[PDB]
Protein backbone atom coordinates (compact mmCIF):
# COMPACT_ATOMS: atom_id res chain seq x y z
CA UNK A 1 0.00 0.00 0.00
CA UNK A 2 0.86 3.74 0.14
CA UNK A 3 2.31 3.06 3.56
CA UNK A 4 4.37 0.19 2.10
CA UNK A 5 5.68 2.59 -0.54
CA UNK A 6 6.53 5.10 2.16
CA UNK A 7 8.61 2.64 4.14
CA UNK A 8 10.42 1.57 0.95
CA UNK A 9 11.19 5.24 0.12
CA UNK A 10 12.49 5.83 3.66
CA UNK A 11 14.72 2.74 3.74
CA UNK A 12 16.07 3.53 0.27
CA UNK A 13 16.95 7.02 1.55
CA UNK A 14 18.79 5.49 4.51
CA UNK A 15 20.69 3.12 2.20
CA UNK A 16 21.76 6.07 0.00
CA UNK A 17 23.04 7.95 3.06
CA UNK A 18 24.98 4.82 4.16
CA UNK A 19 26.54 4.46 0.73
CA UNK A 20 27.45 8.20 0.94
CA UNK A 21 29.19 7.55 4.29
CA UNK A 22 31.00 4.52 2.85
CA UNK A 23 32.15 6.60 -0.13
CA UNK A 24 33.55 9.26 2.26
CA UNK A 25 35.19 6.62 4.47
CA UNK A 26 37.06 5.31 1.43
CA UNK A 27 38.48 8.80 0.87
CA UNK A 28 39.36 9.48 4.52
CA UNK A 29 41.15 6.14 4.59
CA UNK A 30 43.76 7.60 2.25
CA UNK A 31 44.34 10.56 4.60
CA UNK A 32 42.90 9.86 8.08
CA UNK A 33 43.54 13.32 9.47
CA UNK A 34 41.38 14.98 6.82
CA UNK A 35 38.77 16.60 9.09
CA UNK A 36 36.70 17.66 6.08
CA UNK A 37 35.59 14.05 5.51
CA UNK A 38 35.06 13.38 9.19
CA UNK A 39 32.81 16.42 9.41
CA UNK A 40 30.73 15.37 6.38
CA UNK A 41 30.49 11.88 7.82
CA UNK A 42 29.33 13.14 11.20
CA UNK A 43 26.58 15.23 9.55
CA UNK A 44 25.44 12.31 7.34
CA UNK A 45 25.19 10.00 10.35
CA UNK A 46 23.30 12.71 12.32
CA UNK A 47 20.84 12.93 9.41
CA UNK A 48 20.32 9.14 9.46
CA UNK A 49 19.83 9.17 13.23
CA UNK A 50 17.06 11.78 12.92
CA UNK A 51 15.28 9.58 10.33
CA UNK A 52 15.59 6.38 12.40
CA UNK A 53 14.17 8.16 15.44
CA UNK A 54 11.20 9.33 13.42
CA UNK A 55 10.64 5.78 12.17
CA UNK A 56 11.05 4.11 15.55
CA UNK A 57 14.03 2.08 14.31
CA UNK A 58 15.52 1.92 17.80
CA UNK A 59 18.14 -0.79 17.19
CA UNK A 60 19.60 1.17 14.27
CA UNK A 61 19.49 4.52 16.10
CA UNK A 62 21.56 3.08 18.94
CA UNK A 63 24.33 2.01 16.52
CA UNK A 64 24.24 5.37 14.75
CA UNK A 65 24.49 7.10 18.11
CA UNK A 66 27.57 5.02 18.88
CA UNK A 67 29.18 6.02 15.59
CA UNK A 68 28.51 9.73 16.24
CA UNK A 69 30.15 9.44 19.65
CA UNK A 70 33.31 8.00 18.08
CA UNK A 71 33.41 10.49 15.24
CA UNK A 72 32.76 13.39 17.60
CA UNK A 73 35.82 12.36 19.69
CA UNK A 74 37.90 12.41 16.46
CA UNK A 75 36.62 15.88 15.50
CA UNK A 76 37.32 17.46 18.85
CA UNK A 77 40.80 15.86 19.07
CA UNK A 78 39.97 13.62 22.04
CA UNK A 79 41.72 10.60 20.46
CA UNK A 80 44.28 10.13 17.67
CA UNK A 81 42.91 8.80 14.34
CA UNK A 82 44.21 5.31 13.54
CA UNK A 83 43.49 2.57 11.03
CA UNK A 84 41.89 0.59 13.88
CA UNK A 85 39.57 3.42 14.86
CA UNK A 86 38.45 3.64 11.24
CA UNK A 87 37.89 -0.11 11.29
CA UNK A 88 35.56 0.15 14.29
CA UNK A 89 33.54 2.79 12.44
CA UNK A 90 33.34 0.54 9.36
CA UNK A 91 32.33 -2.41 11.51
CA UNK A 92 29.45 -0.44 13.03
CA UNK A 93 28.32 0.93 9.71
CA UNK A 94 28.07 -2.66 8.48
CA UNK A 95 25.99 -3.47 11.56
CA UNK A 96 23.72 -0.57 10.58
CA UNK A 97 23.36 -1.94 7.08
CA UNK A 98 22.47 -5.44 8.31
CA UNK A 99 20.04 -4.21 10.97
CA UNK A 100 18.37 -2.01 8.40
CA UNK A 101 18.09 -4.86 5.91
CA UNK A 102 15.71 -6.41 8.42
CA UNK A 103 13.22 -3.57 7.78
CA UNK A 104 12.38 -4.82 4.28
Amino acid sequence: GSHQEYIKKVTDELKELIQNVNDDIKEVEKNPEDMEYWNKIYRLVHTMKEITETMGFSSVAKVLHTIMNLVDKMLNSEIKITSDLIDKVKKKLDMVTRELDKKV
